């Protein structure tokens, strides 16, 4: 609806006023406008409404790839034969002459950068200049803008850029309706079926796709028959879900990714934790409600396998933000330094168009390529992040950084550590106390051994000293060989 | 109607594509079984366009030719692509739009009650290339594209016609004809798994073993469990050849006359060794792996001393969780110790105990003289390709000289460490196990470059010292005889009794002494400078 206004209001104000205003000051009305957007968002719909809900002339719909012809000179023909109409038009009257308007779907198929290059002289020919045609509307629709010819692209050509969207949630409910009429009021559907959770689960589908779900959920159903009781043919739910299979989308989405890094689950062994989860509660209401703080820098610090990602992670989800994001080396892997660059810029620039957004930065140093016997480093990523770290967004936006790192001491020594606001320790457990809690927790022995083993610790290795990542593959291990301490504390003393 | 009342799809030659069988006809002919009034009601309109596509050899020309005397088809209409073309003008087009007469005729004249007519495009990729290919000239190599696409997409409600067009090479298949309502179902054919395979041979031996021509020695799952990569095409290609063997043997070609024993004529009969024969001869086009290992180990184990024993029952131990556990979905090892102890045999040895499904190493060999960017290309591959079966073991060998050190800078090349950094601590997708051995010798090295995080357990394989495990490896090389044996064995006790070899050296050093001398004079005196 934004768009709706805005086109309406800035573009269509001045076809409004008298003709002899128009003519009398010599006001230019805006010739072009470019609707872009992904597939399937319904550019031919909007490029047909428009005309019709203008009061405008009858559409002129002409595919993109039918331009081309088989004769020479015949496609410059064609182009300048369209617009006889409309240049009669105004020669007989003017001013007064009517809206005609002409759509060229696909104009990028024949307007890249020799048919396709004297379609385009053709039409800036009859374009600009000579011709004062102010009663004619090009429309050009385009799933790629980058492939738009250089030539056109220039002020007084297309200078109004409108952009489309793909079908969100209650838009797909209302068009799964739409489908599904025909089969639901026939009394051939089972009450079972919910059209909502159907939704909830299709997040990155095309009306096109919404079809061949139907037809493949109707077709397992066929199945069950085929290998005169037809009365019997109804679609099930469990249809619907094994038909998902086949369809598949285009799309891609980070928020999983988040949720996968904590899918060992928290245990709460030690008070610490409870403190440095208050602390980020603290944070985040922070960064929501002063409205002078649009931007916060964390730093998350400790030894090696402590556990680190798993507590920004859910911190960050338990903040409950529109937007929220993940940065780690394994997306970035295989790609050359001049991506990595781009990539990040990229993650950075998209996180500004939301009032509250929250990223997270995992081990910083191994973005940075560090080994130390050189030492050798990539010093342009290095800059690029100690420059965007820095940065304000744009008014009336809200960003929370946490980024977390084992290498306190070599960010010490780039004097990086400037750029931030707060550091957070986060100690390993030490303490036998912890280690049976863990226990209890991961169920691995009954009363006794749980008891036995902490008795044997104590008498070989008083501080603990280990990371808890380290105790639970130590754990799962040792569930298999011999469940009895006899395999455990041996295990513990060699990692010690 | 749509499929012939007689039939059960087991007299057919495809065999082993079975699944896709299913698909095919489940999402192709199914909505055509009902009467028409039903399909309307439910608001679904039928299927158009079917893509047929797998590596050459698969058997989809099989297929296309035995399905239409299959399913009480009408018979359908077969073009190769590259006639459709012509000389005059105009005449591809009009060649196009000559083949949907007949069913649009029928359509307008008996609606819905119009018998289904099948037209199959052998070879799509041919003609109907990208259609913004470029080349200034003469345009018949697009018009033909839109004729079909405009005779297909903008049909005027043509709904009795069905499309099939087989390749090898989607890729080049122009993108326009990719979308819905347009060949909308693709159908990929890989190859066989074992039982398949079995199937295939049992099809193509069916009249040989029909008419007593073959041996009862011959064992068909044998030769299946030996056929590791071999499709269909192989599969017959290897038994006329095993054939010919047989053939050779009463006519002897070129050698003497036309000597035909025609007593031995009616006795004609195959045998397994001429099963074998065929199998040297003919090769696969696919491979991957399970050769490069076998050949790793090619010297074999000796079990001089319980170390051998102990290390191999932790690596069974460490399969089996792998094996069992669904919460380990990722363990990694190393294997580190003196050079030249032999370390690469000991991990091949465990891995081809393990059978697991899916099996590779990764050596210096195979990515010698490629640039930086195809070795790192090289290596993503093989890791991506590893992510996929439900068990995986891989194996890396000599890290170091993956990673070109050489002390003296000491130069190296960092970005495939940092690769392999990255790559080892990745968990694979879910529900998917992975094992990884990697061997070094080097460990104070891997100390400095701090890489010694990402590895759960370490694994060091002592060189032996005793003068019994070097009775042991000597008798086990039959070097002389027993008083020879003990003979150098009495001698080296007093010579130089502290001893530390390893393994490799020995076996050479036996080698050569058995070649020039095998009194005390070299061996010994050898084994005495190395030490
Ligand atoms: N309070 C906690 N703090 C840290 N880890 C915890 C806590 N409670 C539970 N864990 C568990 O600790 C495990 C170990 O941490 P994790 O697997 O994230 O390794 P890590 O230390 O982040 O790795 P890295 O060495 O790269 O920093 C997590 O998988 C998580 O399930
Ligand atoms: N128990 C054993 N352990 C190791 N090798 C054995 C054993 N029994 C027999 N062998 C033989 O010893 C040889 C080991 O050589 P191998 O190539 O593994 O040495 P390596 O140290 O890996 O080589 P490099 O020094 O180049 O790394 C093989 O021929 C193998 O068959
Ligand atoms: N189930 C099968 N799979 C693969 N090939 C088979 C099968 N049964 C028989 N064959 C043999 O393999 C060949 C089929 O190859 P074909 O499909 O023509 O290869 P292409 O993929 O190049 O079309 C025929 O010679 C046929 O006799």
């Amino acid at each position: 609806d934004k768009e709706f206004t805005k086109i309406f209001r800035r573009a269509f104000a001045s076809r409004i006023f008298p003709p002899s205003v128009i003519e009398k000051l010599g006001i230019s009305h805006v010739k072009g406008l470019l609707l872009y957007g992904p597939p399937g968002t319904g550019k031919t719909l909007i490029a047909r409404k428009i005309g019709t809900m203008l009061n405008a002339k009858e559409p002129k719909i002409v595919n993109g790839p039918e331009i081309l012809s088989k004769y020479v000179g015949s496609s410059e023909e064609n182009i300048r034969n369209l617009f006889k109409d409309a240049e009669a038009e105004y020669r007989a009257k003017g001013e007064e002459s009517s809206l005609h308007i002409i759509i060229f779907d696909e104009l990028d198929s024949v307007f890249k950068q020799g048919v396709g290059d004297n379609v385009v002289n053709q039409l800036l020919a009859k374009m600009d200049g000579v011709d004062q045609l102010n009663n004619i509307l090009v429309i050009g629709m385009t799933n790629r803008k980058d492939l738009i010819d250089s030539a056109l692209l220039r002020p007084g050509r297309f200078e109004v850029q409108v952009e489309i969207h793909l079908p969100d949630e209650k838009g797909r409910l209302q068009i799964f309706d739409i489908q599904t009429k025909k089969m639901r009021e026939n009394n051939m559907m089972s009450d079972d079926v919910n059209l909502a959770e159907l939704a909830a689960l299709t997040k990155n589908f095309s009306g096109a796709e919404i079809e061949g779900l139907v037809k493949s959920a109707s077709s397992f159903a066929i199945n069950k028959t085929v290998n005169k009781d037809i009365a019997k043919l109804k679609v099930t739910r469990e249809d619907f879900l094994n038909a998902l299979n086949d369809v598949t989308p285009a799309f891609g989405i980070s928020e999983e990714d988040l949720k996968t890094c904590v899918e060992g689950g928290m245990m709460l062994y030690s008070e610490r934790v409870n403190s440095i989860l208050k602390n980020g509660a603290r944070y985040v209401r922070q960064v929501r409600e002063s409205d002078k703080s649009r931007l916060v820098s964390l730093l998350i610090h400790g030894p090696a396998g402590s556990g680190k990602t798993a507590l920004a992670a859910e911190i960050a989800l338990k903040s409950g933000f529109p937007f929220i994001r993940l940065i780690s080396p394994n997306e970035l892997s295989g790609m050359s330094e001049s991506a990595k660059i781009a990539y990040i810029d990229n993650t950075f620039r998209d996180a500004y168009k939301s009032p509250l957004n929250i990223l997270v930065i995992d081990s910083l140093e191994t973005l940075v390529d560090w080994v130390p016997i050189g030492p050798r480093f990539s010093n342009n990523i290095l800059q690029m992040l100690k420059v965007a770290l820095k940065r304000k967004p744009p008014q009336d936006r809200r960003l929370l950084i946490m980024t977390t790192t084992s290498a306190y001491s070599v960010l010490q020594q780039m004097d990086i550590l400037s750029c931030f606001d707060n550091e957070i320790a986060v100690p390993n457990m030490t303490n036998l106390d912890e280690l049976n809690n863990v226990m209890i927790e991961s169920n691995f022995l009954d009363d006794a051994g749980r008891v036995k083993v902490i008795n044997e610790l104590s008498r070989s290795c008083p501080n603990f000293n280990v990371g808890i990542k380290k105790t639970l593959t130590n754990i799962e291990t040792a569930r298999h060989d011999e469940d009895p301490v006899n395999e455990l504390v041996e295990l513990m003393t060699q990692s010690a």
